[PDB]
């Protein structure tokens, strides 16, 4: 599928990628470069 983000970009901090398996994989695919 698309490579996007589920929820707006603010939400999707650095801090959220790097400690938060949720928001990595699946909230802010996009901009924590998992797609």
């Amino acid at each position: 599928r698309s490579c996007i983000d589920t929820i707006p970009k603010s939400r999707c901090t650095a801090f959220k990628c790097k400690h938060s398996m949720k928001y990595r994989l699946s909230f802010c695919r996009k901009t924590c470069g998992t797609c």
